[PDB]
C-alpha cells in the first residue's frame, strides 16, 4: 500500500539539524515515515529500483540503514545522503552554485528582494519575500497575475487559530486560508481585496532549510506559465520561468508527477485536494459493493478522474484546465501510475454530458463503453456520497450553484433546483436562463451579465448610476446580438448572476483576470457587514427567482456597499430556501443537498442554513464543491445504475 508524500518528519528536522550528522543539512533526507512517495513512483511495486532513485546508488552507511530492520529508514526507497544521493543546483544568469553554496544563492537572492524558482516536491514554486511590496508587484508584473491571491509560507505556525494549525502541522501540509488580520507581516499585494490569505508550513528539507534561514514569509506560488500545466522537469522549469524567477534553484532528483500544494480552509473545507491526499482511496457509501472498474473522467475545468471498483473510489491529483497546452501527458502520467498502483483496468467510462469538453474528446478514444452524467447531477451526488448516503437511501432535493454545466437537452444550468438519487436528477426549477453575452467573454467582463440582467429585466435600466459605464458604451451592438441569439446562449448561472452584482457596485475590475474573480470580491465585500434590515427580496414565481423584482428593490436600495452585498446573498438564500422548501415539503423529501462551485461561498452557506433549520441540510467538506469533486458523482452515479441491473 502506497500512502500520499509525507511532510518531512520532526527526526528526520532533528537529523537535518544537528550538526555532525552525516545528513546535516541534507535537502533530500527522509525516512519510512516522510519524504516523496507517488511524486517519485515510476511503476509498482514501491521498490527503489521503480523509483526516481535507482539512480543513485546507497553508499555503505545509507545502506546499512536501509537493510536495518529496527533503524528508522528500513526500506526506505528514496533514501539519500550527501555522499550519495541528489544534490542542489543554482542557476542565475551566467552564475552556477551547488549543494551549500547553491542554496546560499538563493537565501541571497530572497533577502534583496528578488524571485527564486525553487523545486518542490510535485513541481517548482516561484518565491520571494511576502513582506516585500516591490518584490510581490514584479512577480505580479512578471507573471502576469495582477490580482490572483498567492500563497504564502511561514516558517512556522505562531499566532493562527488552533484549527488552522492543527492542519498545516498534517503529513498533508496543505495550504490552509486563514483571515488576513492573523498575519499582518504580509504585504497588501498578497490577497488584494480579498480577506484571507493562503498560508502554509515548510514540508520538505529544502523549504525547512530556506525558512529557518530567512525567517520571514515567502510567496511560494505555483512555477507555471499561465495557460500551462507546472512544469515537473528542471528544463520545462528554466523554459517557462525565465522571463519571471531571477534564478533558480534546482537539483537532479526527478519528479515523475504533476502533485500541487493542497488547499483547505482553517475550518477544514476542501478546496483542492492533492499532495498529502492522493493517492489514499475512500469507502464508498453504504450498499455499493462488487462495483466493476469505472474510469470517470470530471469536467474541463479544476479536473480530477476517479477510478471505481469494488467498494472504494480513488480521485486523481487537481489536475487544472483540460484545455491547456500538454495537460493531456500530465493527466495521462496520473492515471498510468493510478491504474498501475491500483492494478485497475476500466471495463466502463463515465464523463460529462457537454459533449464540447475535451475530457469527452478524450474518451472517445478509449475503445470502452461509455456513458454521460449531467454536470449538476455529478456535484449533487457528489455531496451525497461524502456524507455516506446509502444506495437506496431515499430522494433529496439538491441546489446546485454553479458557473456553467452543461445540463439536459442542451441549455446551459448554473443556479438549479432538483430532485436527486443516485440514478436520477429531475429538474424543478432554479435561477432564470439569461443570455451569456459574447460567450465566453462572459466569464471575463461582469458588465455583460450586468447588461444581460437589465435588458430582461429593468426598465430604464440606462437611468441607475450602477450601470453608467454600461450605458455610455455602444451597447446596442450587443443587445442586437443577444436578441438574434449571435454568441449569446442563455444560462441559468448563479456565478453569472454575482457577476451582474459585483458589475454594480463597481468592486471588481471591469475585466477579470481569473474565474470567480468577481464573485470572491462580492463575497468579501459582503463578509464586512455584520447582517442589516433591509428590504430586498428573490420572490418566486412558478418554481424560478424572480429577478425583476430582486433588480428593482436591490438597485433602488441605497446603503454602504458591503450591505448592498450582503443583502444580495441573503436575498439569493431566502429565494432559494423557499423554492427548496416548498419542492422538498411536497414531496415528503427532509433532507436538502448544496454543491457546485458557488456553495464554497461561506456567507451563501450560512444564509441557507439560517433560513433552512427545518431540513437536514448537507453541503461538501472533504471533497471540493466545484469541479474538483465531480469525478466522485459521475462515478457513484454509474455505479448506483449498475447495480440497479439498468
Ligand atoms: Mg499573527
Ligand atoms: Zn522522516
Ligand atoms: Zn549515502
Ligand atoms: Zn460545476
Amino acid at each position: 500500500q502506497i500512502v500520499p508524500d509525507a511532510a518531512t518528519c520532526p527526526a528526520c528536522l532533528a537529523e537535518m539539524n544537528t550538526p555532525g550528522e552525516r545528513r546535516y543539512r541534507y535537502p533530500f533526507i527522509n525516512c519510512t515515515h516522510c519524504g516523496p512517495r507517488f511524486t517519485i513512483i515510476r511503476a509498482m511495486p514501491y521498490d527503489r529500483p521503480f523509483t526516481v532513485m535507482a539512480a543513485f546508488p546507497l553508499c555503505p552507511a545509507c545502506d546499512k540503514e536501509y537493510r536495518d530492520p529496527l533503524d528508522r529508514r528500513f526500506h526506505a526507497q528514496p533514501v539519500a545522503c550527501p555522499e550519495c544521493g541528489p544534490y542542489l543546483e543554482w542557476v542565475s544568469h551566467g552564475e552556477h552554485a551547488e549543494q551549500e553554496a547553491a542554496l546560499q544563492a538563493a537565501i541571497a537572492q530572497l533577502k534583496m528582494g528578488n524571485i527564486v524558482a525553487i523545486k518542490g516536491i510535485g513541481g517548482f514554486h516561484l518565491a520571494c519575500d511576502a513582506r516585500n511590496s516591490n518584490a510581490v508587484a514584479t512577480l505580479r508584473a512578471r507573471k502576469h497575475r495582477p490580482a490572483k491571491p498567492l500563497a504564502v509560507m511561514l516558517p512556522v505556525a505562531d499566532g493562527l487559530p488552533d484549527a488552522a494549525r492543527q492542519l498545516l502541522t498534517t503529513p498533508a501540509a496543505p495550504i490552509v486560508l486563514v483571515d488576513k488580520k492573523y498575519v499582518p507581516e504580509l504585504c497588501d499585494d498578497i490577497a488584494p481585496g480579498l480577506n484571507e490569505v493562503g498560508v502554509m508550513l515548510p514540508a520538505n528539507p529544502l523549504q525547512h532549510l530556506l525558512l529557518q534561514e530567512l525567517q520571514c514569509p515567502l510567496v511560494m506560488t505555483s512555477g507555471n506559465l499561465s495557460g500551462k500545466p507546472p512544469a515537473i522537469s528542471n528544463e520545462q522549469a528554466l523554459e517557462d520561468l525565465q522571463g519571471i524567477a531571477d534564478g533558480f534553484l534546482i537539483h537532479n532528483r526527478d519528479i515523475v508527477q504533476r502533485m500541487d500544494d493542497s488547499v483547505v480552509r482553517e475550518s477544514g473545507e476542501m478546496l483542492r485536494r492533492s499532495r498529502g491526499y492522493v493517492p489514499d482511496a475512500l469507502a464508498l457509501p453504504p450498499g455499493f459493493k462488487n462495483v466493476p472498474p469505472v474510469l470517470c473522467l470530471g469536467a474541463d475545468l479544476k479536473n480530477t478522474f476517479c477510478l471505481v471498483r469494488g467498494e472504494q473510489v480513488v480521485l486523481s491529483q487537481h489536475l487544472g484546465d483540460l484545455s491547456d497546452d500538454g495537460i493531456q501527458t500530465q493527466w495521462r502520467e496520473a492515471l498510468r501510475l493510478m491504474q498501475n498502483i491500483y492494478n485497475f483496468t476500466p471495463q466502463y467510462v463515465v464523463h460529462d454530458a457537454h459533449p464540447g469538453y475535451v475530457s469527452c474528446q478524450w474518451a472517445s478514444e478509449m475503445n470502452l463503453p461509455t456513458q454521460t452524467v449531467l454536470h449538476h447531477h455529478a456535484h449533487a451526488a457528489a455531496c451525497l456520497a461524502e456524507h455516506q448516503w446509502p444506495l437506496d437511501g431515499g430522494d433529496v432535493i439538491a441546489l446546485t450553484l454553479d458557473g456553467i454545466g452543461m445540463g439536459e437537452n442542451g441549455a446551459l444550468w448554473g443556479g438549479e433546483c432538483l430532485r436527486v438519487n443516485y440514478r436520477e436528477c429531475e429538474h424543478l426549477g432554479g435561477l432564470p436562463a439569461v443570455a451569456l453575452p459574447g460567450g465566453d467573454l462572459a466569464a471575463k467582463q461582469p458588465w455583460r451579465n450586468l447588461l444581460a440582467q437589465c435588458l430582461r429585466f429593468v426598465p430604464e435600466w440606462q437611468n441607475y448610476p450602477e450601470t453608467a459605464s454600461v450605458a455610455a458604451a455602444n451597447w446596442s451592438v450587443l443587445a442586437r446580438a443577444i436578441e438574434r441569439g449571435i454568441n449569446a446562449p442563455l444560462a441559468s448561472s448563479c456565478g453569472r448572476l454575482f457577476d451582474a452584482v459585483a458589475a454594480a457596485l463597481g468592486c471588481a475590475p471591469a475585466t477579470l483576470s481569473y474565474e470567480g474573480e468577481a464573485a470572491c470580491a462580492l463575497e468579501a465585500l459582503a463578509a464586512s457587514c455584520d447582517g442589516v434590515t433591509h428590504p430586498v427580496t428573490m420572490p418566486r414565481v412558478d418554481n424560478q427567482l424572480d429577478l425583476a423584482t430582486f433588480w428593482q428593490q436591490w438597485l433602488n436600495w441605497q446603503a454602504p456597499v458591503n450591505q448592498r452585498a450582503w443583502a444580495f446573498h441573503d436575498a439569493l438564500a431566502q429565494g432559494f430556501a423557499a423554492l427548496m422548501r416548498e419542492q422538498a415539503t411536497m414531496r415528503g423529501i427532509t433532507t436538502l443537498v448544496f454543491s457546485g462551485g458557488v456553495i464554497h461561498n461561506r456567507l451563501l452557506r450560512a444564509r441557507l442554513a439560517h433560513y433552512l433549520a427545518d431540513f437536514t441540510l448537507l453541503f461538501p467538506q472533504s471533497l471540493p464543491a466545484g469541479d474538483g469533486g465531480l469525478s466522485l458523482g459521475q462515478g457513484v452515479i454509474a455505479a448506483a445504475r449498475w447495480l440497479a441491473g439498468e
